[PDB]
């Protein structure tokens, strides 16, 4: 269960070998919570299986308190966890350089808040980086947050699909 007015963010990552759901935490600004390992899925992974990993993602997404702020935003903390990411991906599924992982990277956004869940596209600017440049309101792709997790899986199949670059 969702609790009314708090935000709940996930981060999707897509490639060929892999489908990842990733909880996100922060205030106001959010980014990939240390605290939850990444839901990685089967690249072929059904709607059902999809759905229930981003409804966990998105329960365990934190709004953190100002004395947490302060920790969890730490530059070489977050320096550290972005690369352990980055190498943990390598590893686990064989890639030989940062190329070869993030070429055809495809990234989503998932939002909770009063029961409405938004999953939006974006556009793969640079290597790592993603932007909502090309991307319209509409093509954000909206379930409720009381949605079937089948239904939770084929509106993210369908963001990723609306990705662009």
């Amino acid at each position: 269960m969702f609790n009314k007015d708090q935000d709940y963010w996930v981060s999707v990552y897509s490639t060929k070998d892999f489908l990842s759901v990733e909880t996100d935490s922060g205030l106001g600004r959010v980014r990939r919570d240390p605290l939850f390992p990444s839901h990685l899925l089967p690249p072929d992974a059904d709607n059902q299986t999809i759905g229930d990993a981003v409804l966990i993602a998105l329960s365990n997404s934190r709004t953190l308190s100002l004395e947490e702020s302060a920790d969890f935003f730490d530059l070489e903390t977050g320096k550290e966890q972005y690369a352990t990411w980055i190498a943990m991906l390598m590893e686990k599924y064989g890639y030989k350089t940062k190329r070869a992982l993030f070429k055809d990277m495809k990234n989503c956004s998932i939002h909770c808040i009063n029961d409405l869940i938004t999953i939006s596209p974006t556009r793969h600017e640079k290597l790592e980086a993603w932007s909502g440049r090309g991307i319209k309101e509409s093509d954000d792709v909206v379930i409720p947050a009381d949605s079937i997790p089948e239904e939770i899986g084929a509106a993210l199949r369908l963001a990723l699909s609306r990705c662009k670059g």
